[PDB]
């Protein structure tokens, strides 16, 4: 680099009023109240319960970024950007920048990096006094709007899934830590001689068993409560691991996939789908899984995985890796046997 | 051939996790550790306060932004972007960027912005028991190192406000919030007949004239500690307002600009210099501002003000425009004459 080009992208890194000033306005919904259009700032202020001139100056910011239009002086409308951040919106970003909401809530975490350094772990019971997952259980309002998200990330990877396993020697697949059963779901009817089970949560099972438990592929579904930490439902002959490891430090990693290795049996398979982080420069997305996986440093005990990471900790349980397949969509599915032959 | 995808600039505008790891990094002298060359996570670590699983995940995404190298796994060295911010480098950006200064400190604001949009105020009392002025003042430690960054700061402007203002009709000027007195300095050796005031704190007054006291320039400077809401020294015929009006509310803002009216007289002069905000915007100089103009939403209670904004608070305070000139590097000079 040089210089004057260091300096312009260095101002780009260390900006944090825009990531905050976008977060801000997607709690109070002003794209969703600029969808059908323009509006001055008195209405989107007094409709959002916000003081005028804060959030004229707020999304003046927002404006020079591209997220909304300014036509007019202090009129604001809606963008392609403004667009994905609106409810209505089906692939919505809403839920991930909600301050109200779990997951936004969590990037708080970042101004106590610095703490985060020095001990290691999370530092979400710093911000909010308990650690990440208990005060999630503690306000199931927001326990069930973080199954409500990652029932949404599940959608949008569940093809992926399907498609890049082959299922010819399953017969009962296991959606361990699968959520609402979107995965599963979609397994299920594409493949429909298989069975399925899907664990979970007390409520977010039953909340999976709503949303489709009676249709032709739920018929075909146990939908069982209890943690994963437990021994698991038995006749499982496939244990199937889709973005939950990323969420748990080593130790309770190990343990999940010990309870998905017990359950499987000797002649069974645990099949993994994360997205893995590869050994420096990486392609496309490793700036942001790198993101990622600071937000699963801070807010979380977890992190985002390398391969031989992955290896260690299915060694650990008794299972090989085998096969390593990566989906078009960056995701890397990876067939776990028995260790020994 | 197109940066046209939305998905991309939004996911771009929405991290929070870069600017607090390059702020992390510059806390710990990372970049500084690394100047000589590449440098593994193991020494950074220990050098540093830091647990080297940590670190290494943090300069990994910095490394994933340029920030540096990373040419063997566990490995980081330097780049262009590093230089600047080492110690070390003439226009660094550490000061901006260390936590353990109070510029960056500032920055914690951010996460607490719907209640800013609620009361409108600031949220440094919120963020850190005390608003930024109070605990400032009740740590001289902070006290010295803003005034050493805005010291930096009016260092590189000062040579366009000597050479921006007509100083011809002007024999004693007093530099209201000057800091350290970089421009008042400047001021003073480009124009040898001039007298000269500095009006800030105590230790801050007391900084500058250590620094630049014994100069010849130094020698025509009155070193006068003090609070620009009270009465300013009496009998300086120009008062200068250099990037003070922008930390400050409508009606403390009005307050300094009375004081200043009232120290110079009546045909006296306010010089201002401000980075005004435009109507109709642009690209890198009007996004600047507006970011900037949210960190002085949420740690001051301050705003960036438009020419016709700053003539409503100068007409409150007895002042009119009197000539309005752009320095060369975009600083909008105006001279006020007393009404």
């Amino acid at each position: 680099m040089a210089d004057d080009d260091a300096f312009v992208h260095l101002l780009r890194l260390k900006d944090t009023m825009t990531p905050w000033a976008l977060r801000a306005v997607v709690t109070l919904g002003v794209p969703d109240l600029v969808a059908e259009g323009e509006k001055d700032v008195s209405e989107l202020a007094q409709r959002s319960g916000a003081v005028p001139d804060a959030l004229r100056r707020v999304l003046r910011l927002l404006a020079r970024r591209g997220v909304f239009t300014e036509p007019r002086p202090a009129v604001f409308g809606p963008t392609g950007l403004s667009r994905l951040l609106q409810s209505d919106h089906p692939r919505s970003m809403r839920p991930w920048l909600d301050l109200e909401g779990p997951v936004a809530r969590g990037d708080r975490t970042c101004v106590h990096i610095l703490e985060a350094l020095r001990t290691g772990g999370p530092v979400h019971e710093r911000t909010y006094g308990r650690p990440v997952w208990e005060d999630l259980a503690a306000r199931p309002a927001l326990g069930a709007a973080f199954d409500a998200a990652m029932a949404q990330r599940a959608s949008w990877i569940a093809g992926d899934v399907a498609a890049g396993f082959d299922w010819s020697a399953v017969r009962h697949v296991m959606d361990v830590g699968g959520g609402t059963g979107g995965v599963l779901a979609e397994v299920l009817r594409a493949r429909p001689g298989l069975k399925g089970t899907l664990l979970d949560r007390a409520p977010t099972v039953a909340a999976g068993r709503e949303a489709w438990g009676a249709s032709e592929a739920g018929q075909r579904c146990t939908f069982s409560g209890g943690s994963f930490f437990d021994t698991l439902p038995s006749g499982a002959d496939a244990c199937l691991l889709v973005n939950v490891l990323h969420d748990w430090a080593d130790e309770h990693a190990l343990a999940v996939l010990r309870r998905c290795a017990e359950a499987v049996g000797p002649r069974g398979r645990v099949l993994i789908a994360e997205h893995l982080v590869e050994e420096g420069a990486g392609g496309p997305g490793a700036a942001g899984l790198a993101e990622l996986d600071l937000v699963m440093m801070l807010v979380y005990g977890g992190r985002e995985r390398r391969l031989d990471e992955l290896a260690d900790l299915a060694g650990k349980a008794g299972l090989r890796i085998g096969d390593v397949s990566m989906t078009p969509r960056g995701l890397s599915l990876v067939v776990c046997e028995a260790e020994t032959s």
